């Protein structure tokens, strides 16, 4: 590569990694948002919640493709295995099972963080704290927020209403 | 001092001491606002409304200090001590800690308000009309309304919710 | 914590102190502005100047708080000491002490980075450096040319008077 | 009278008397004003203070007036004697003059106040609290604070022109 400097093979692959997490992280959202919108779950609040982020999920893969292309690297696809649940229960396991994926995306972006501190690459690091750190540490306390109200509402069909309604 | 006219030294160290319950009172309602800012609490009415008083608080002893000034006194700063609390409680617990609080600050007033008429200092009676008593009794009131509103709601978690969401 | 991720109980109790610090020196500001609005001191500009600081101080102590919520730490106030004077003496004398201030709490927040570096704590890493080294590192240098003007200017009364109207 | 009511002929004669006060002290004020206008003199600035001030006690003059008709009690004018001085001397010995001036209108405010609450006359003592017992104060507290540049000030003709171009 002409432009390719100070980017490590090891730093590529694992931008390659990230940007399947993200896609995977996007279907499994698009999975969530679309079972809330069944006529027999009905919460258009958490339908529309969980949709905002599978575009969110995406948009964070775009962005790591374009890293990628930008520092010289080769963007490598892979197949994006299926979300792992086809129903989601309730308003609360799905915030749970958001938390759970969160926490997962988070960590990947820990360890990749520290690949690139290992290897002397500051602009991983910066592109990985303007975009990604940030979002995530805000994103999951919005959910450990919303964890919290649904579980002091839980009557469970008049809490699950009512936090659609007035939180959503 | 070249302005000091009819300002009694026992007046100005009451005011010293006024400043440092304002600022104490303000310094409870930042830990109050915060605790509620928590993830394992997340009532973000309830953290917005004791922010609110913080900074009214702290305003309310910046106008004491500059009253001081006005009339020749001499402010004096001592040490403020952290809030009684780590942890607030329930909405209802925390909004009864603030009354208490409030009315703690009332009376100072009064009694500053009692001195400065044993003194004959109309100026301090007037500025003490002006903006304090009133807004703490508008302030008392207000609270009394909402724990008499959060008590009627006590299905706990539910009523804390709908109070936070409909209320604050 | 449900929230908490890759954030040290050591990160979270250097917050703490950190929050403590910025309140303290905050009130350093509340004590340094109101002793130059006194009648026999009378140097709005400068009274100004660190009324301005304290509010500073007292936002970058909020936005600590917020953040160690967002981590899932636990916010643990302490008592706020006083001032380390009652009377600040000159324009210069007050500049070098507020110099000296700030060093303290730019020493902190560098102990504070390193502190998350050794720890692998990307995410405070980026919060300190978006919202504190530079505007500290910013401060600092304005501090420096303030008290290099105040000192070229030292007929005192007249220098200092000078520096009040057309610098501040 | 029919109109008269819990208006002791004592707070009348006063407020006859105050009302002497006030004009004596305009007066006073337009003589001031007048000297620093001499080619000889010649600071623009203070002269505009001093005139500025000479129609804020005209105006007081004629509160009290009202409210003296609003009360029933009936105006009674004396010979307005002259100002104490023909030449003022420096901006500062003007200025110190001046505040001597307030303090002498601000304790016949009080010893009016005095006599209005010994006399159970709650609407004098809010009249009096209203437009005069704090305007007196912030009047006095600035007056200080000018004497304060002025003395630090003084090569004093440097300093008096300083002082009346930047403060002025």
């Amino acid at each position: 590569s002409q432009i390719r400097q100070n980017y490590s093979t090891e730093v590529e692959a694992a931008v390659n990694r990230l940007v399947n997490l993200y896609l995977r992280a996007s279907y499994t959202y698009l999975s969530l948002g679309f079972y809330f919108d069944r006529d027999d779950v009905a919460l258009e609040g958490v339908c529309h919640f969980f949709r905002e982020l599978a575009e969110e999920k995406r948009e964070g893969a775009e962005r790591l493709l374009k890293m990628q292309n930008q520092r010289g690297g080769r963007a490598l696809f892979q197949d994006l295995q299926k979300p792992s649940q086809d129903e989601w229960g309730t308003t609360l396991d799905a915030m749970k099972a958001a938390i759970v994926l969160e926490k997962s995306l988070n960590q990947a972006l820990l360890d990749l963080h520290a690949l690139g501190s290992a290897q002397a690459d500051p602009h991983l690091c910066d592109f990985l704290e303007s975009h990604f750190l940030d979002e995530e540490v805000k994103l999951i306390k919005k959910m450990g927020d919303h964890l919290t109200n649904i579980q002091r509402l839980v009557q469970a069909g008049l809490g699950e209403y009512l936090f659609e309604r007035l939180t959503l």
